[PDB]
């Protein structure tokens, strides 16, 4: 690990080496846009938007995209709830569950996968209010977005609306699958085969495929 200083809250990042080529600019575009995000009280708290950096990604295989941080409760891991409680990773457990046929289990988790890099496309917004920090993160999402696609051979997106034109914000040609948002009218996500799909799309590419039931949480 490795640690920066920025000139805003929260003052220190600390990263795994796999993220240094991406640092001196997380820098400079932090320190030029951070007072529009500390305006606000934010989901996740400062201290912990930048807590995935700590995370490799030369052993990732595959990104799992949600558009930013739940409106309350983000812990600054992507999709994560320790006591089970956010719609969102409930259906992606129930999906995975169906997949897998592990049928009993407490929680599920996509940060405890190997191979799985789960990743909020912006890294905060305003308590209660999706999508209200857009603006103010799209550089830095494009610069880490474009980062991770460097490293994983699958990037998939969920929510169809948020990331039809994802491809414009890449600079490689990734296989990129968009599917519905867990939340998405008709429970047209419980019918979504995008898991299954990630791992055909491995195999093709001769890598290795997920264990997705390396998530639950027994």
């Amino acid at each position: 690990m490795n640690s920066v200083t920025v000139s805003h809250a929260p003052y220190t990042i600390t990263y795994h080496d796999d993220w240094e080529p991406v640092m001196s600019q997380l820098v400079e575009f932090y320190n030029e846009v951070a007072s529009w995000l500390l305006r606000d009280e934010t989901s996740p708290i400062p201290d912990k938007f930048f807590i995935q950096l700590k995370q490799p990604l030369r052993n990732k295989r595959v990104c799992v995209c949600g558009i930013d941080p739940y409106p309350k409760d983000g812990t600054g891991v992507p999709f994560e709830s320790p006591n089970f409680t956010k719609k969102s990773i409930k259906e992606i457990a129930s999906s995975i569950s169906r997949l897998t046929g592990v049928i009993d289990y407490k929680g599920y988790n996509l940060n405890i996968i190997d191979g799985v890099i789960p990743w909020n496309y912006y890294l905060s917004c305003k308590l209660g209010e999706t999508k209200s920090h857009a603006i103010y993160w799209d550089k830095i999402s494009k610069l880490l977005l474009q980062h991770i696609t460097k490293h994983v051979s699958v990037l998939y997106c969920l929510g169809k609306t948020d990331f039809s034109n994802i491809r414009a914000k890449l600079e490689s040609p990734v296989t990129t699958i968009v599917g519905y948002h867990p939340a998405a009218r008709d429970r047209q996500f419980e019918k979504d085969r995008s898991f299954e799909k990630i791992n055909e799309l491995l195999e093709k590419d001769n890598k290795v495929p997920i264990n997705w039931a390396q998530g639950f949480i027994y």
